[PDB]
C-alpha cells in the first residue's frame, strides 16, 4: 500500500518506541536500584555471575 | 466506403485512445502506488520477479 518512505515514518515511531524501551530499563529504579537492566540476568553462563 | 485519408483519420483517433490507456496505465497511482503497469505481472517466466 505505501512506499518505504511510509516504511521509514513507521520506523520512525518503532525506534521512538524502543529508544522509550531502554528508557524504561535504565530509567526504572527503586530507590536508586536499577533492576530491569541485565545484571540480575536469570542464568548467566557463569552462575556466579547471575 | 471511405479510404485510407479516412481510415488514417480513424487510427488518429485510435491511437490517441491507445496513448490514453498508456496514460491510464502509467499515471494510475493509489498512495503513489503505479499498479497498471507489468511490475505486478500476474506470472513471469521466472517466479521469483512477479
Amino acid at each position: 500500500q505505501d512506499k518505504a518512505t511510509d516504511l521509514q515514518s513507521i520506523q520512525d515511531e518503532i525506534s521512538a518506541l524502543t529508544d522509550e524501551i531502554d528508557g524504561i530499563s535504565n530509567r526504572t529504579e527503586f530507590n536508586g536500584k536499577k533492576l530491569l537492566d541485565g545484571t540480575y540476568k536469570v542464568d548467566t553462563a557463569t552462575p556466579a555471575n547471575q
